[PDB]
């Protein structure tokens, strides 16, 4: 029963850094590689990274991906951060059974 732990919310003013983590329980968050999406209200999720850092053709290099093996945790960083980055952001992985898992999402306030 892998899951992924994502905090409720962060926060930052524009131009900023910001980092989101999601860590793995119930297993090792380097089993699997480790997506993240960016989703407004009512809209469909956006990859921003997938397979852990990579990122899809037209998304901004200040979104980064990461993995802490150490924490067993992986992290969305975004960097000089803007107003339209407000929004949530949920990791997604696969568990023991290639099913899929995601996280719990957190909400991002630009302040």
């Amino acid at each position: 029963n892998f899951m992924l732990t994502q905090p409720h919310s962060v926060s930052e003013s524009p131009g900023k850094t910001v980092t989101i983590s999601c860590t793995g329980s119930s297993g090792s968050i380097a089993s699997n590689y480790v997506q993240w999406y960016q989703q407004r209200p009512g809209s469909s999720p956006t990859t921003v990274i997938y397979e852990d850092n990579q990122r899809p053709s037209g998304v901004p290099d200040r979104f980064s991906g990461s993995i802490d093996s150490s924490s067993n945790s992986a992290s969305l960083t975004i960097s000089g951060l803007k107003t339209e980055d407000e929004a949530d952001y949920y990791c997604q992985s696969y568990d023991s059974s290639n099913h899929v898992v995601f996280g719990g999402g957190t909400k991002l306030t630009v302040l």
